[PDB]
């Protein structure tokens, strides 16, 4: 992360333009550049990168993130002064507190509402339980009913909770991670009455964002689920929408998840006073955040002064109402599983590959699993894992054991003996389990029990993944000279002994080669070593360099590990030559 500069991420449907423009302000008064980015997959991004020390300085998401992220010490704790805290509002501040730490400045409230044609459809349905006639209807003049994000359990969810589901359970001012609302009764009807609808198709399972929003905006459907950041593009399009409370579900309020928008500080950024000057003073303003929600609405602002300014606006006022029916999110660390369990259980109930029951039932299972810490180790190297507990010498009461590719389910393990696992995995002095060389067939789940004389217990869980580094990549059988107009073959690239396969990708001057554009085709094939499971991967590459173009490219190849357990391999650069 370099230092003398604030570099932002923030999520592709939220107001970064206008960000940007807080910025600009920002420079104008300090000189510092503020530069905002909207990677995809960001909130995955952000754990792998300032794990590692790099990343942004500030990252925004909704608050449900935080917990994590501050859990794995990625985040700064925040250090305003109780005279700024209090021109927030408190339960904001809340959203973004963990383990009694303040990790984050809360910017903006979400919730989803109900969006509607007011020239298709003046009243809007009180109930989800009359959509499928007024689609019918609909559908007799060439419209439709409703359309709305069916890929991510935010959208879906409103409904799902509305007769009794919920992620985990909030009692005693603390959430019980054993206490998961999945797999109830009240889960299942409402997804139950989803998949109903895509069967008798009034939607479809493969509805995404960008689908559902083009329908709406283009006067094709009659609703669509959104929250605030959605308004401007509707504005744009000139539909006549209006924003109201979402439908019921057997007589009971949708209950949309309540977001926090909030801006963390990396733990590893060397600019934290710039980012706190940033934010308190630039963006936490009136004019900070009118410049954002100018640019993508941001709902209800957690600034005061700018709250009551914008609170006369019946869309807002939809979106509290919406907001106030619902729960706020949870900011725990296993809101992640959570998430990940239900998106998948939605997508495979939708697409007809699962009974509802049977999705669930599984994503309960999942979301109330026990938490594992990953780890990674290269193929050869050894490895330790602490038996947290554990007394520093024997005697110790202790139990490992293990369920591996080495192992038909689980193994336990005992002390030294002299047996052939002592050369595979051994306990050390300490308690630890030492792997004196791993290799693919150690990957799975390795846990320790310890227990103490005054009756203690500690668990260690750890889930084990290996991997190895292929040689540099190479690029061979390729063609110096290119013609225009016919493709040529530049080459093939070749890496030779990776694990997992990774990939190979293609380089012109220094910017990503896109396949099946421009005239560039690839062909890949992956091949696996039968004893040492190592891959070996191939990509030829080929271009219809266009007549009159640059006759002198740059190629390149480089490998990528799926997660980055190392960084990128590249090849020498080529410099083949188009002659006429
Ligand atoms: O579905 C997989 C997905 O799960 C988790 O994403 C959740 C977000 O963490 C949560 O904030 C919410 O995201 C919505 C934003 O709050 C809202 O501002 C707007 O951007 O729409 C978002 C939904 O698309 O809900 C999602 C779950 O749908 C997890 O963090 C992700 O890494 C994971 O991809």
């Amino acid at each position: 992360i370099e230092e003398g500069k604030l570099v932002i991420w923030i999520n592709g449907d939220k107001g970064y333009n206008g960000l940007a423009e807080v910025g600009k302000k920002f420079e104008k008064d300090t000189g510092i550049k503020v530069t905002v980015e909207h990677p995809d997959k960001l909130e995955e991004k952000f754990p792998q990168v300032a794990a590692t020390g790099d990343g942004p300085d500030i990252i925004f998401w909704a608050h449900d993130r935080f917990g994590g992220y501050a859990q794995s010490g990625l985040l700064a704790e925040i250090t305003p002064d109780k005279a700024f805290q209090d021109k927030l509002y408190p339960f904001t501040w809340d959203a973004v507190r963990y383990n009694g730490k303040l990790i984050a400045y809360p910017i903006a409230v979400e919730a989803l509402s109900l969006i509607y044609n007011k020239d298709l459809l003046p009243n809007p349905p009180k109930t989800w339980e009359e959509i499928p006639a007024l689609d019918k209807e609909l559908k007799a003049k060439g419209k439709s009913a409703l359309m709305f994000n069916l890929q991510e359990p935010y959208f879906t969810w409103p409904l799902i909770a509305a007769d009794g589901g919920y992620a985990f359970k909030y009692e005693n001012g603390k959430y019980d991670i054993k206490d998961v609302g999945v797999d109830n009764a009240g889960a299942k009807a409402g997804l139950t009455f989803l998949v109903d609808l895509i069967k008798n198709k009034h939607m479809n399972a493969d509805t995404d964002y960008s689908i559902a929003e083009a329908a709406f905006n283009k006067g094709e459907t009659a609703m669509t689920i959104n929250g605030p950041w959605a308004w401007s593009n509707i504005d744009t399009s000139k539909v006549n929408y209006g924003v109201t409370v979402l439908p019921t579900f057997k007589g009971q309020p949708s209950k949309p998840f309540v977001g926090v928008l909030s801006a963390g500080i990396n733990a590893a950024s060397p600019n934290k006073e710039l980012a706190k000057e940033f934010l308190e003073n630039y963006l936490l303003t009136d004019e900070g955040l009118e410049a954002v929600n100018k640019d993508k609405p941001l709902g209800a602002v957690a600034l005061k002064s700018y709250e009551e300014e914008l609170a006369k606006d019946p869309r807002i006022a939809a979106t509290m109402e919406n907001a106030q029916k619902g729960e706020i999110m949870p900011n725990i660390p296993q809101m992640s599983a959570f998430w990940y369990a239900v998106r998948t259980a939605v997508i495979n109930a939708a697409s007809g590959r699962q009974t509802v029951d049977a999705a669930l039932a599984a994503a309960q299972t999942n979301a109330a699993a026990a938490s594992a810490q990953n780890i990674t180790a290269r193929i050869g190297e050894p490895l330790v894992l602490k038996c947290k507990g554990a007394p520093k010498k024997p005697p110790q009461r202790l139990e490992w054991k293990l369920n591996t590719g080495r192992t038909e389910a689980w193994k336990v393990l005992s002390p030294q003996g002299g047996g052939p696992w002592d050369s595979v995995a051994r306990v050390l002095p300490n308690g630890s389990l030492f792997l004196p060389a791993v290799g693919i067939q150690d990957e799975g789940i390795f846990r320790c029990q310890a227990m103490n004389r005054n009756g203690k217990e500690t668990k260690s869980n750890y889930r084990v993944r290996v991997y190895q580094i292929p040689g540099k990549p190479e690029i061979v059988d390729s063609a110096s000279e290119l013609t225009a107009g016919v493709p040529n073959k530049v080459g093939t690239c070749v890496s030779e002994g990776s694990y997992p396969a990774g990939t190979l990708s293609w380089h012109l001057d220094g910017k990503p080669l896109v396949p099946n554009e421009k005239g560039v085709s690839v062909k890949e094939q992956t091949r696996r070593h039968p004893e040492t499971g190592l891959f070996t991967l191939q990509s030829e590459l080929m271009v219809t360099p266009a007549r009159g173009g640059d006759p002198r490219p740059t190629f390149s190849c480089s490998f990528s590990p799926g997660l980055p357990r190392h960084r990128a391999l590249r090849t020498a650069p080529i410099q083949p030559r188009v002659w006429e």
